[PDB]
């Protein structure tokens, strides 16, 4: 899908994390990432459910329903904890505003992790801080 | 007192209210009604009159639009009837057991004129939804 591919470049530009990727790995993730828009209030992922993908916020913000809610703005990522640990979602995440998201399925996530050990590390430490 | 102190811990779960200073926060904590709705139960029904709006504290709701919309903690719904004066545009049910906070019409009017920022969020989310 070509339309999806060329649109992904401007969306990927919104996520500073990918500034750490060379051209080849950028193409891989720009191929792998799916763009979606989530209306305000809508559940993106639900506590206790299985997680097969992780998300990057392009525009808007999400709300992690931890006892003290966590707002995540553009460039932020979530959903990595279930991918790393294999456990169900630890928290519900909803669109706080209408949200533009990029999602990464599990296989592509592991491919990004081997393709970039620096980014693997960031997901790793971030998931540790969050749990 | 019991309902009042319970609302403080429930209001924490709705980030929208972080836009509110202490004096308006208080009026709203005074005004909000807490309910737990069992899974599957109708919270509001399409075509019926709406005199209140809702904030999701815990659990999620399902908006019976042609393609259903699930709203999670922190989300709000029912504002469209309060703004437009029209009947509920959709049925909303508890998707799971749901902890809600509700606001009657008058206290919604109060929240809106007391927080123009929040009135605007309600306004432009309602237009998005419509
Ligand atoms: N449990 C938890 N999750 C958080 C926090 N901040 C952000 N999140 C994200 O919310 C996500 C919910 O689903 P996951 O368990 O996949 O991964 C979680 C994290 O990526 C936090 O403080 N605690
Ligand atoms: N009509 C409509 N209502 C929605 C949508 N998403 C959430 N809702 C909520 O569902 C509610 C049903 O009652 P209201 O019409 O009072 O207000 C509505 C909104 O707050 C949507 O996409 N369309
Ligand atoms: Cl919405
Ligand atoms: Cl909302
Ligand atoms: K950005
Ligand atoms: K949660
Ligand atoms: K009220």
């Amino acid at each position: 899908r070509r339309g999806d591919f060329v649109r992904n470049w401007q969306l990927v530009a919104a996520v500073p994390l990918f500034q750490k990727l060379g051209p080849a790995v950028l193409v891989e993730i720009v191929r792998a990432l799916r763009a979606r828009t989530v209306p305000a209030g809508a559940v993106i992922c639900r506590i206790g459910e299985p997680g097969d993908r992780m998300f990057f916020v392009v525009e808007g913000s999400v709300s992690v329903a931890t006892p003290n809610p966590v707002e995540l703005g553009p460039g932020a990522f979530f959903g990595e904890m279930a991918l790393i640990s294999g456990e169900p979602r630890s928290a519900t995440v909803s669109a706080a505003t209408t949200v533009s998201l990029l999602s990464l399925h599990s296989a592509d996530f592991q491919m990004l992790c081997s393709s970039s050990p620096e980014i693997a590390e960031i997901f790793r430490k971030t998931a540790l801080e969050r749990r």
